[PDB]
């Protein structure tokens, strides 16, 4: 569980953009998509037809393409936290927390410095007009759930780390660690000439969403301005 009140430079940069980190990373979420969340449970992608008896979604407008965006921030993570974080992010690409714990322990690592490689975003440009269209449909309500519209999709090529021992000396991953990670990984593991390691997909994957909360009140859809789901900076978000 990664608290959003953590004092972490990259975490603060992500939250300044309203980013809800979603799990697993993926390729199939668009601006305007709907998330349905249980305030006392989980969240998932859903459809407006689960909230209203309609057929069509509103017409969404987006940026023509993704726009590059650099965070200029890194996270400094104690190795046990780093294994949990990286394992949660990369489990669907073959690398869970136990693999990272084994790798870091074999490497005499104490802290990991983590940054995001080649981030970009794509925005929903017509949020208010989406709500106008919904309210012009006059659809019947299909109740204690929360509803979020995706207003920005964030993608990245992967994660870069620097490994340090207890004296804050930068060190390589052990050969055992590299072999364990490379055997399981469904992505590229590259040692950079600076001594950092990059964990890279072949193209940019969606890792985060900016959200706006909406609610249904007295016969209208109303905006509740970044919104955040639950109590964990990471949101486990099954596909619809």
């Amino acid at each position: 569980n990664c608290s959003r009140d953590t004092g972490d430079e990259l975490m603060a940069a992500l939250l300044a953009e309203g980013i809800n980190l979603i799990l697993p990373p993926r390729d199939n979420i668009a601006p305007g998509d709907l998330i349905i969340a249980d305030p006392q449970g989980g969240a998932r992608l859903g459809g407006w037809h689960e909230v209203f008896n309609l057929q069509l979604s509103p017409e969404v407008a987006t940026d023509p393409g993704f726009k590059s965006f650099q965070f200029r921030a890194s996270s400094i993570l104690q190795v046990g936290v780093a294994a949990s974080v990286m394992g949660r992010v990369l489990q669907a690409l073959g690398l869970g927390s136990g693999s990272f714990s084994s790798a870091f322990s074999s490497s005499n690592a104490d802290t990991i410095q983590l940054s995001i490689v080649a981030p970009a975003n794509k925005e929903l440009t017509n949020f208010d007009a989406v709500l106008v269209q919904m309210n012009e449909a006059k659809a019947e309500p299909a109740t204690d759930r929360n509803f979020f519209v995706v207003t920005k999709v964030w993608r990245a090529r992967g994660i870069r780390i620097s490994v340090a021992d207890k004296s804050k000396k930068q060190v390589d991953l052990s050969a055992k660690a590299v072999e364990e990670l490379t055997a399981k990984a469904k992505m590229e593991l590259k040692r950079e000439d600076t001594g950092s390691y990059a964990f890279l997909a072949a193209s940019q994957l969606i890792f985060g969403l900016t959200l706006r909360e909406v609610t249904y009140k007295d016969g209208a859809i109303v905006d509740v301005p970044f919104a955040f789901i639950g109590d964990d900076a990471f949101v486990d978000l099954p596909e619809s």
